[PDB]
């Protein structure tokens, strides 16, 4: 024998369904899941001391938005929100499930340096994984996501095959203890921006950690079909002058998915990664103006959807409404964009 | 740096053209590339002595049929029938041509043990690989074909780990190999039917063969959108006494190739392995009715277009007529079979 | 570049040398850290009740033995004697000074089934590792333990390539996170006795295992000059009638580990798996007539050095005196037997 | 079950008695299997016309060679030489019988650029292999060679991951093949010294490549008893300025052997690779004064017992003596050194 056992077709089915509605047309991921530190550089950014208070208001303030869940299928949360009301007593997932939004948490502890790399990174958290799935679930969470890091550079020969393989084993890991608690997982392997390098770069890298981590899936008997995959768009590098155009980001995006994904994968929900919120918008509508595709390509988007919502905010109470507008704004953006509608706003082998 | 060369985008264009013209919708591929002990058997099936000659009319019969072209993209030669002529002289790349067929060419070797295992294959040909490729490029052959074997023996541990990275290493090493040289190439990697096991039995066996296969066609710097895949259906073992429905077979072959097969390559173009003409074509059918799908499924049928082609002839010269009707009959299935539009003649996760 | 960087060679020299220290010539590793529900049951055996009190009076009874050091390179604790003193005030750590013994610390948070496995066992305990890895040293211990778990039963193709993946994956992190905090990592991929399977099955499965491990070690850049190996004897199954002759043991378990260990590592001390006191020192006294090896054959014995110490014992007080007589005599079997000078007491390819 | 069958310990005890009769103490192997290319240059740099006869005069000045057999265990043969007759009419198996020297085959059909890397060569001879052996040991060969090729580049990150999967797989595949026709295989991979690196790059890259070749020499099978390793020294690369000592070479060539090399394995015999006579020789020297050492440490060299050799000769018959005692000052030199008791001619972590 040897081979993986049957999963529970009671538990798959909710899987699929699950990560078909969060892949749903027209509709995307609202990223808020930013864990205390994270949040806390949000808030610099706009002068707001990262109290407790300040944290609720601002969750409260994104999921009460009136008419939200027309362009957003799920939220992921951090564990603090999750469990938290609203500055009126409302609970966080209570406004989730008023405009039916599916609930979703990060379940990652963070990273760690791998031992004799160059500052390469691994993901923590498969310890008591299992069991926190479960009480998340009982909270109303359906989906999760853990957060892998890699890092291009030529010079350094960065990401090392030893970034690539802890990457792809932890991610299978974590996806499989997910599905086993009943929870979709987000299989997000960022390769972030950092450095000059060029846009074929990119793919190439892409290309091969993909690769690496489908296979790692596949050896941990993980559900394609009740999984989704949170990768980077293909870009240039970020010390790079010339941002590629939103023809180029799309063409090498689709393609390097296209040669590593197989379609059994309901859904890729794209992170932003530094990208402006326009950028974000219109690289994506690029993508679907490409369709139709073998899978849902929509958005998991954390600071292209916020940056002008915390800006109008500015930490001020009465800019709550503005605020409320503004991300709105952006939602319908991008849930114009995953139909490749999106109208803008203020082959290579 | 450490990664793939860039391919010769002209090469590549060359390839990926060559590719969908042979994964063109309502049409398929005709295998009949038997070596000289492999005819023999299907000669010997209906009393004809296997000389040249009647090798020669044979083939002759099968690519002179008239408005063969029509359902068939490409013929699979072996070596002797690329630089052969019909009895009448015409040689059988020029019959091809007159259809429009693309040539293309059995380039292995055949198999041998690998030592120490329980009679499990590697496929031989890679020596002197390249240089073949290149004379059967100026012989008119536009693709390549590469047999590997695998079989299910759960009391015996088969397929193997050591099976399963040969077979993936060689198809890789060929078809990385075939590229350079302009041939786009099948990666036919067959789970033979041999036993008694059940259909998920297969289907687990498929994917794990498949999910090494693709991860080794990326480590050797394979372009997906210039290759074909001609894998085993999924189907009960050949000692079952219960033949599978044709939903069956249609589910788990297509569920097997959605998780495992990225969408970047053109057509899946299945073996018919053991099957009658008649279900070869309803399976394939069946799973043309699921589409629309991320890449053609079709066919490269040896036996199952040729089956009753071969009684009909019998050996007998003046039942070519007759015979070359028979071919039609079953070219016509298979080509509305890929369309899902074939009449019949005479989830679970 | 994309190797690892260079270890910092003060941190290595210490690593080596505190490894050759436990793999002295005469001396091996006394197991006693038994988690709370693992010493439960060894307490069990014996009528006495796992109170607190009970733990700090054995493990003292343990470590205050006169003269142990003679016998004893190393003790591994369990966290809470670490931090324990004995009932007369003395901490658990300054008896083991006091004998030259060096302390050593059980890391792993214990075993969790891999999902859709046949209760095949990760090893947990990565996250937060380092830090505990700090802590550790800090109170006084120079080694660490993690153990993996791998089961045989052919009818289930157990271990699976999941199950030999996820143990190597956890040993290599763990020993590379152990050596960057001046911890000597012992590596212990235990494969069980469960089963009725024949010694040379153990003997595949066992070289199967650690050259699996042995290569991850490698790719993780874990220093083998710094390390021990904690590997299981290679023996018949434990539901076999006939326990192989200590020459069969011996010869097959040098056999294993001079085909996959190599011989930068300085020591392999074997746990005793459920073996008879005697077995075990009889068969480590074997493998020691075989002599000189490439690395220090030796123990790391908890039940084998134990068992006749607690029924010695049997929770009276008054018996400590004896129950400590007990335990040196099989100490100094067991360092008569690493020499291959042990008397006995109460080529196939 | 899933494992390798049994080998016939008929014929693992013939491989492992060879193999050790290969390696014996105070000898070592002589490799004369240039090919007809190689051996032009050779013949160039001496002035010499490549002709058959003065091959035949060559080799059988080298077979002829009084006493040879006192240091050198072997001799590699090219296949033309191994079905040759001296000029006298005797054939060179039974000048090499004569001395007791062991007769060993080139059995690799050289190298090819794997396609899409820059210039990485994939090792070819695996069709007709098992065929070729089976004739090979008729004619009295006992043992083989296969000459795998990595190159040494960090800006370009060679060696790639491609070349160290292609060379270990080619390897493997070869070892297991020979070992089924009764040929002790050698395992030659060899990285070349091209390049400014430094030696503690050769040694990082020695390990990683060890690490590999080791590995998959496990997973097909090889018995490593009946096996020996043709591995380069660890050296500073070619255009270096300043040759590293031999006591350095020494450290880091033991140092990355016993990293990676388990120690069943009964002999290493280095390739001279471009030094010269007398640092051949000195090198291997100072190795073994690091003795005991867990295999023989010993020499497969061409150039390095030949150079002085050729140029005695100069492609004069009369010189034939004054060459022949020129071998003979030259196997003395290594077959003492491979003892450390060389007399010179004319811990990093």
């Amino acid at each position: 024998s040897g081979y993986g056992l049957p999963i529970s077709q009671e538990v798959a089915k909710e899987l699929a369904e699950n990560a078909r509605k969060i892949a749903a047309p027209g509709k995307g991921i609202l990223a808020a899941d930013e864990s205390t530190g994270t949040i806390k550089k949000r808030f610099d950014s706009i002068g707001v001391e990262n109290t407790e208070a300040n944290r609720a208001f601002y969750r409260d303030l994104l999921f009460s938005t009136k008419g939200l869940g027309q362009y957003i299928s799920g939220a992921i949360l951090f564990e603090e929100t999750l469990y938290q009301k609203s500055p009126s007593g409302v609970p966080m997932v209570d406004l989730l499930k008023a405009e039916g939004i599916i609930p979703g948490i990060k379940v990652d502890k963070g990273l760690e340096t791998l031992p004799l790399t160059d500052d390469e990174k691994a993901t923590m958290g498969l310890d008591g994984l299992s069991e926190r799935c479960k009480k998340y679930y009982e909270a109303g969470a359906r989906f999760a996501k853990w957060r892998a890091v890699l890092s291009i550079d030529p010079a350094k020969g960065k990401p090392t095959n030893l970034s690539i393989t802890e990457v792809a084993h932890g991610l299978a890991r974590y996806a499989a203890i997910c599905q086993a608690n009943r929870l979709v997982p987000i299989v997000e392997p960022e390769i972030l921006t950092d450095g000059s390098h060029d846009i074929t770069v990119c793919a190439e890298v892409t290309e091969r950690v993909l690769a690496a981590v489908f296979k790692a899936l596949n050896d941990h008997h993980v559900l394609l079909e009740g999984a989704l995959l949170k990768p980077n768009m293909v870009t240039h590098g970020s010390d790079c002058p010339k941002p590629a155009s939103h023809e180029e980001i799309a063409f090498y995006t689709v393609r390097s998915l296209k040669r590593t994904v197989p379609p059994a994968l309901p859904g890729v929900m794209f992170l932003s990664g530094g990208q402006s919120e326009e950028d974000a918008s219109l690289n994506l509508n690029e993508m679907n103006k490409m369709g139709p595709h073998p899978f849902q390509l929509s958005f998991s988007y954390g600071r292209a959807l916020q940056a002008s919502c915390l800006k109008a905010w500015k930490g001020v109470p009465e800019n709550k409404a503005k605020a409320q507008q503004v991300l709105m704004e952006r939602a319908r953006a991008n849930g114009e964009a995953q139909l490749g509608k999106y109208g803008g706003g203020a082959y290579v082998y």
